[PDB]
């Protein structure tokens, strides 16, 4: 019971950190999207920079 | 032995998961850093866009 309880406590710890890994996986994925979008914009803003800068020229 | 093993599976679970959760925290932090760098590129790419777009106006 104590070992199983330890296993359960260990799983509870694990579920908090598994959930944390998942929160971080989700944040990572959100951030990965934000990265492709932040970089998309870095590039798009530069694409637009050139479109407008070209017009500026 | 199965319960202690379960404790060890759950504890190993935590070691792998905690380390993984940290790897995910790091990948997440990396995506945060990268999206922020990309976002900052976007802040400047957009800022530069604004400067040329404003200058275009």
């Amino acid at each position: 019971e104590e070992a199983e309880k330890a296993a359960d406590e260990s799983e509870r710890g694990m579920k908090v950190i598994e959930s944390r890994a998942q929160k971080d996986e989700e944040k990572m994925e959100i951030q990965e999207i934000q990265l492709k979008e932040a970089k998309h914009i870095a590039e798009d803003a530069d694409r637009k920079y050139e479109e407008v800068a070209r017009k500026l020229v």
